[PDB]
Formats: structure tokens, C-alpha cells, sequence
């Protein structure tokens, strides 16, 4: 059983409805890590992400490296973000995705607070590098991004980092779906009852 | 006859219960040097350490170089720590482990007071360097820490400096227990009635 | 299509000639990010780095976080460093490596100035952590550093952070060159005509 | 082949003449590492150590850990000590023995200064632990010290740490000479043209 977990960071945004349409057509399920300010701006999209079978998790309030890690606000911000999301979808998600990844920001003290707060942490196994192609002609960018993902998909479980706020990322998804389907992957959302560790610290409590 | 004395400093803390279970699992005995604040925060773990055959000794109250050595509060702090531990376990340990080691902090004047007060002092023969491995995945860290101990264990008596307040340190202990047993070591606690001196000053009164 | 970019920071210094010999022996090309004071102390090594096919770039004048980022002297210092290097090798390098990395020091204001000044910025994808291994035997340190690099080199493009001003770092390079070659990597210098972005801000302008 | 290098630290002193008689009696050659203040106090013994075929090297002026390593006076003290010895034996020895050993005191900066000053550094491979038995009955103490050394002598080259300022160490030497001879060891003095690295840093420049 090969499973590909598409994850989308930093949203919702103005390309997210398009992305949800694409996912629905391919019968694919994915995972979204949302920033607090955008949850407030785009409640309909948050509702729709959950309503269409995708997992909705937290990507912090400020996405500010200094506040999250050095000043130790990571858990406070994930908790706040969690409450905004719960006000819309009617449940409190446990999975967080660290802005800029957990390494080295999420130090041993913060990891304890994550565990104590009942939160999980997912990093990723494949970086799509979609940000490289910002503001470049979308068609060529999307194909490159698809290539970045397809050629790195080698393991039975892959967690793919993309950002749905970039147009070239959303445009890349059709090719990624067809390509990973060829390789024998199914596309699933994260499921809290089926948690397994995916983090740069190899901290199995998270 | 080869004996390895695992010694764990700065605790107890949030990884100590797991460490105790690991030691019990391998029928290993060890030595714990505790900080007063943590004695007061985790009295149950102090009681567990002594109840399960380990030696419990003192690692001061402040762990502050200037107060302990420059201001000469070493013996006062160890005496205070001693009493807190005695109230939990019903005996007054005599062995101390200097924060930052005895060299150069524990000057002759302080060594004289240590002896006058009936205390002993243990430094170490192997530094695991475990606390320094805090910027990498825990399992990778633990493996390198185990390597440091295993490669340097060459004497019939080894006193090994570790810190049970770091996750990578506790994670390193299974490989250390396995490896040194293969090398012919038995893992024992410090025994007051069988003191032998181990200190950087080569002072056999402590 | 796998390329490893060895990058060496904070130099030149007393181990750099040895490192250069090692790289030459293995027909490997690398990248050096120099501190102004060392450019002035070791001009013959700067010249040699460029003469032997390696890329020479800037790592500031002061390597001081407060001056570079809080006081915003980053671009000024990189330009001053650039001029010093230019007087030696006859080129004006465009690529800078931020002291302590770009995150979070290089705020948006500073990134704009970087771009307007015609500079580029590289962080890294692998941190060797080499500078942290300075309390153990040099060969033992080198082995653990090589392990850090080899175990983490999994992507088609890897940018490896090392420091040539530490003995254990230069001692690790032979095992690194051998190991990554077996993994299919070629060792190349940064090329300005072939810039791809590598920075923690995901800012593809620099 | 097999060579044992007996080395005696912290002298000369009031047992050194006896030790020299013992060495001569057994046709054994050794190495002495002298403290400046005792070179001043015991010039006849320094002359005699050289006259009877032993190596005379430096063990600093102050034997003060803080001055030597943290304050960085190691090379200055060794050079000063070197001059005192040279005034007696008419040449300037290059080999130093770090008070308390080189690890971790002799940091990378200090090792460079050692090398730049034309000095070498010898630690040891066998610790006699002679200080443990200070002020105990000399006969039993000497026997135990001999056992400590004989039991740990397993390699073709062994460098043995003793202190000729302890009476029990000098008393142990006959049993040590007898026992190691039976194991096939020759007793040689250090010679600069026969240098091979013996230091805890595995720094092959020293
Ligand atoms: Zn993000
Ligand atoms: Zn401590
Ligand atoms: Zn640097
Ligand atoms: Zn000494």
C-alpha cells in the first residue's frame, strides 16, 4: 500500500478553490496547514476543505520565526490557530506543521510543550521547491514542480510539501496526481487515528 | 573484573522515568547527581531512583559557578541539597559531583571544607559530551553519544558523565548498556562503603 | 544529475591550504565564503582558492549579528568584503552567505537592499554542525561530521555548510568526498551564470 | 620489539635520587617532565637526569589549570621552563607534558601555538593511578601501583604516567621494571628524533 500525502501550507488563498476542484475530480484527498490570518479571511474555504474530506491543521498565527522558536510562542500560536479552525469545522485538529520546518527551531523544551499540549508535528519527506518558480511563466513552472515531486517519490509513504498560495503549485497538481497514480500511490489525507511520526527530529512522541 | 559507573547529572527531569525503566530492563544500576530545585519538583523520581537500587547524590542548588566557587558556597549548597534528598529517601548521601567538574572551581580551601564536612567528590573518567548533541535528530545524536562512551571505555573502572535531562542522552543508554556489557563491564551504582577517589585534583581525601 | 556544493565559511585560515590540496587530489571544486579580516590576513590563500577552480564569495566583515541585521549593515559589509576580494582575484563576486544564516536576521527590508545591490544569498540544505565537535579527538570528530553529511545527502542538489577554520572539519572532507561520490554526487563550485535560489526565506529574487 | 616509556611528572623532588639509582641499577632509561620551581630548587638532580641518559622535558611553571588553558599561558610557561632546563643541560628540550593532560585544556588555538613554537605534546597511554595511594602504607601501595601498570600494558608502545614526587610511586618502579621486562618490553627514554604522536586530541602535529 503506497500512500502519497499532499500537504498545502500557508493558505487558504485565491487559488485554493481551484485546487479543491482539481482534487475532487481526481478523487484525491489532501492535507491543509492554515495560517490564522487566512482562516479569518477565508472561512468558506476552510469549511470547504473539511467538508470535502481533506484534513485541516495548523500553520501558526504569525509565521514569524523569532516569535515561534526563540521567543517560544509556537504552542500558544498553534493553540490560537486551532480555536479559529474549530469555530468553523467543529473539531480541534491536533496536527501542526512548523513554519520553516521543525529543524532547528523546535528545541527540546518546545517539543515537550507540543507533547504536553496534545499536539503532533509533521514536517515532510519531499520538498516540491515550488517557491523557486514564483512569478515565472506558470505552465513551465508547474511541469518542473511536478518533476521535482515525481522523481523524488521513492518510498511507500511520502509527505509532499507544497504551498497552495502559489499559482504554479496548484497548476502542478494535475501532473503530480497522474504521475504518482502511475507509480501506484493512493492520495490520502492525514488521519489523526492513524498518526505516524514524520519530523526532522525523529521525535516519536510527536 | 570491570565496572562501569553510569552517572547522570542535573536531574531529575521529564526523561528520568524512562531512563529508570531502561536501567531496570537491563538490570543495570547507576548513580544520579541531583539539583535541589529538581529534587523539590520531582520528589517521586528521587524516591524511585533510590528504591530501585541506584545511588542518589548531590549536584548543588544553583549550579552557578560564581556562587559555588568564587563565593565559596559549594559545601553549603551540597549540604542543603543533601537534606532535601534525605527527607525523601531517609539517608544522607555523602558523595557530591561538582557542577562543571572540580577543575578549577574547587580550590584547596574548598577541598579542605569538603573534607571537613565529611563529603566526597566525584569527577569522571569519560565525558559522553551528551548535552552538546542537541541540534540533530535524537536517534542520530544518541548513536554518536554511544560511540563516544564505547570507544573510550578501556579501563577496569570507568565513571561516565551523562545528563538525564536531555532526550538524546537517555536515548543513547540502551546502546551503551549493550556495548559495554559486550566489552565485559558490569553496571553498578556508587557504594559509599567502597569509595575510591576520582577527581581532577588528584586529591585522595575526597 | 546529482551535485553536492561543499561550502566553507569563516576563512581563510591555517588549515585552508591542506583543504585545498585535498580537494585538488580528489578533483573536487567547492565554494568559500570569506570574512574580510581573513581576506586581509591570508591574501595568498584567497588567490589560490580562485586559481584552483573554486568559487570565492563573501561572509561579511564583522560576522556580528547586531551590526549586520539589527543595525542593517549587511549589504555594506558584503560590499566592503567584495571589494577586498576583487582587489585580489580581479572579479567582483555576487554571492553572499549570511553569518548565522539568513533566518531571521535578513528581514524583508534587508532582502530588498540585497536585491537592489545586485547580490545573491545562499543559505544551505545540510548543516554539518562541524564547529560543534571541538571537545573530542580530531579524527573521532571528523568521523561524526562525515556521518552527518553523508546520512543527510539525499536530494539531487545539496548545499553543505562547513567551516574550513576548524581542524576537525578539514579532516572530515576526505570521507565526505568518498562517500558522496559513491552516492552519485559530483562536487562543483557555485557558478554565477547558473544561479538557483537556496535560502530559508523562500525568496527567489536572491 | 615493544617499548615502555616510563614518564615521571612534577619533579624533581626528594625521592628522585633514589629513583635514578633504581633506573641505573636495572639499566632502564626514562623520561622526566619537570616543574620550573623544582628545576630551580634541584639543579643537581636535573643535571643527573640528563647525565644518566634520561630525557628531560617541561611540565610548566605554575601547574595552574586556569593560567595554562583558559588564560592561554601554556606556551609561555613551557618556554620559560625550557630556558631553566637549558641553563643546566645546555640544550632546549622540545617535549612538553600538559598538567592534567591536554584534554580539554589544550584547545585548537593553543595547539596551533604549541606547533608554531616548535613544541611537542605527550599525554600517556597508561595511568598508574599512583596518587590514589597518597599517605598510605608504602609497601602495599607500591604493589598495587605496579599491578595497575602491569595489567594495562598490552600494546607494543606504552607511555606510563607516574609522579616521582610520591614515595609509593618510586617504590613501585622495581616491580614494574621486572614485570614489563618479563612481558618483552624495553625501557627507553623519549628522543626527539624518535617522535611519534601520543596525545588525547590525536593531533598528529604535536
Ligand atoms: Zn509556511
Ligand atoms: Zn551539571
Ligand atoms: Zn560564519
Ligand atoms: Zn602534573
Amino acid at each position: 500500500r503506497k500512500v502519497a500525502y499532499l500537504t498545502f501550507d500557508d493558505g487558504p488563498g485565491k487559488y485554493t478553490a481551484e485546487l479543491l476542484n482539481t482534487l475532487k475530480q481526481h478523487d484525491a484527498k489532501a492535507t491543509f496547514f492554515l495560517i490564522g490570518a487566512n482562516v479569518k479571511e477565508f472561512p468558506d474555504l476552510v469549511k470547504r476543505e473539511n467538508a470535502e474530506g481533506h484534513y485541516v491543521g495548523m500553520h501558526s498565527m504569525t509565521h514569524n520565526f523569532a516569535k515561534l522558536y526563540k521567543n517560544g510562542e509556537y504552542v500558544n500560536e498553534m493553540k490560537e490557530d486551532q480555536g479559529l479552525i474549530a469555530n468553523i469545522i467543529g473539531k480541534s485538529p491536533k496536527l501542526t506543521r512548523p513554519p520553516y520546518g521543525s529543524m532547528p527551531g523546535l528545541n527540546e523544551g518546545l517539543r515537550n510543550k507540543v507533547v504536553e499540549g496534545g499536539f503532533k508535528v509533521w514536517d515532510w519527506t519531499i520538498d516540491s521547491l515550488d517557491w523557486r518558480y514564483n512569478k515565472m511563466p506558470v505552465d513551465a513552472a508547474a511541469a518542473q514542480i511536478a518533476q521535482n515531486v515525481l522523481t523524488n517519490a521513492t518510498k511507500p509513504q511520502e509527505v509532499i510539501l507544497m504551498h497552495d498560495i502559489h499559482p504554479q503549485s496548484v497548476a502542478a497538481v494535475p501532473a503530480i496526481l497522474k504521475g504518482l497514480k502511475e507509480k501506484g500511490y493512493e492520495f490520502e489525507a492525514y488521519h489523526e487515528e492513524s498518526h505516524f511520526p514524520v519530523n526532522f527530529w525523529h521525535d516519536n512522541r510527536m
